[PDB]
């Protein structure tokens, strides 16, 4: 149902962004007590969701793996309804998607340890093909976390070769220790992700905790050392710090905070949307923060802004 | 939060049944489309739930393992509301319970898989219980070591006079292989006084010629009372070499057979605990299941 536009050998009618990672079934409190609404979310998927709203004229694709059950079909449908191109989704027979439940104090429970999405880097050829004509390929530290050793290698090799042909690679380290076997493995693998990326979107609070960065500018230096060309350091309610080809700066973030979920994912979409438009980095960061600011004044992961 | 009665050295004021296995979170459709109601279920827990309803005068305990998150605490509270003694539940920090959505399942990493991790805790749960009930699902979710631990505790309990009841409850998807499944089920039979197989599932996997052959297979494993369920057909039984059949009264307006076996099992065990003859207990069990399927 989603319009993929047209193409010739040289150009496509639509700008193309690919997001790679895991989308999950989400059950969140409904109005009637004891009941829950079924939706879909997951960090990289949320970013794609916001992108589709920001640029409905563009092609926003999602690459992942789902099962073959009712719930998987439901997820596939929800993607199309959101204007997201799920044509590349791998189907893994006998399996289902990951799920999480929000209970309400607000708490989360996850069942994603055996999700189909963990097989998303099982087919190297399908990955390359998904990336081949993408203007931007976006992935996260959660994308890396859920894969085994071979899957990580396959994904990183694909991103690196895509990068070399001229795809712009964007990465949100999105540190979630509970998804990794150990902190050593997490930090190492995250920086492997950095080494294939042009744009990195770390969050200072998390980076400081695990890498021992003394401040946001030290966070930026760390990613620049891995070859990242544009580092954008998200910083809670504080100014966003950046570092691009040796040049530094800070972009003020106006004071606005119901729900800091989706903040980072919406920020990323706002940033990538503006970068694709050919806007200078500082302009893109301002747009990213403006979107995130309006989102954190909203209810949920997916806030119709 | 559930009264457990009183005791002296010789007798307890309440008869005591312990069920061992996995309780899961269940999400089922509510009226509002796209919304689901959260409840708790799972084979051995369902049997315990029905048993508690049938005998408010008794102590119905559940032994399992849960997590330490909000959902696990909700499960604990639901058990207590249902009159079930969850005082022996083990808590596995960082883990959560299994879940299913209406059937799609997430149970491969549930805390309940650790329920046989502490041998002393299992033995204490079984002490002074009159009946200990478990299923083939209880066995399926454990690793090899947990299986050995549980079976050894069950056999030791049986050696001390606890009555052991088993429902094979064959579920192929939960096992690594067909062979492992059949061998382990029969190991469960080997520690059980009472077995409650279902002919439809047994026949597909053991090659039983008919319900009497199913009964014979369990009897060779040392089961004293075998009660073979068979959908709407007569229940066959075998007890100490004596065969019999008990009719299942026809039910026309059938609605949901999911809890049929678990409610049958509770009905049977309730009547056995009351000292009713096996044929009487089977009829009581059929009657309850009949109401439940409607
Ligand atoms: N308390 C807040 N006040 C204003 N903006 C925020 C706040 N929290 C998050 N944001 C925005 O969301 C982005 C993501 O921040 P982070 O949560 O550190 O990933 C920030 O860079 C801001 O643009
Ligand atoms: N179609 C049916 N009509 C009447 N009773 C049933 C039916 N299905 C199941 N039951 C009852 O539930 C018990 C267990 O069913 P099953 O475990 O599916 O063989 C039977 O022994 C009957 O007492
Ligand atoms: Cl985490
Ligand atoms: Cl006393
Ligand atoms: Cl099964
Ligand atoms: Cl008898
Ligand atoms: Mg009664």
């Amino acid at each position: 149902g989603v319009d993929l536009g047209t193409e010739n050998l040289y150009f496509q009618s639509m700008m193309h962004i690919l997001s790679i990672g895991e989308c999950m079934a989400e059950l969140a409190p409904a109005d009637l007590p004891g009941t829950y609404r079924l939706g879909f979310a997951g960090d990289t998927f949320n970013t794609a969701w916001y992108l589709a709203r920001l640029r409905p004229e563009s092609r926003i694709s999602y690459f992942s793996a789902i099962g073959d059950d009712a719930l998987s079909q439901q997820m596939r449908a929800a993607m199309s309804a959101a204007g997201i191109d799920g044509g590349g989704l791998r189907v893994i027979p006998g399996r289902t998607v990951g799920l999480y439940l929000i209970t309400l104090e607000r708490s989360f429970a996850y069942w994603r340890g055996q999700s189909a999405a963990r097989e998303l880097a099982g087919d190297a050829d399908a990955l390359a093909a998904a990336m081949a004509r993408a203007d931007v390929v976006y992935f996260s530290g959660i994308t890396l976390a859920i894969l085994d050793q071979c899957g990580r290698a396959t994904l990183l090799r694909a991103l690196a070769q895509a990068r070399a042909t001229g795809r712009t690679i964007a990465f949100d380290p999105n540190l979630r220790p509970r998804l990794w076997a150990g902190t050593g493995e997490m930090t190492e693998t995250i920086m492997q992700g950095a080494a294939v990326s042009d744009i990195a979107l770390p969050s200072f609070e998390d980076e400081a905790a695990w890498f021992g960065d003394a401040g946001p500018d030290a966070t930026a230096d760390r990613y620049a050392r891995a070859g990242v060309r544009s580092v954008v350091v998200k910083n809670g309610p504080h100014a966003v710090h950046f570092l691009q080809d040796g040049r530094r700066g800070r972009v003020p973030v106006p004071p606005v905070v119901v729900d800091t979920t989706a903040a980072g994912d919406s920020f990323n979409a706002g940033l990538l949307d503006s970068v694709l438009a050919g806007q200078p980095l500082e302009t893109a960061i301002a747009a990213a923060a403006a979107l995130a600011g309006q989102v954190v004044q909203g209810k949920g992961a997916l806030v119709e802004v």
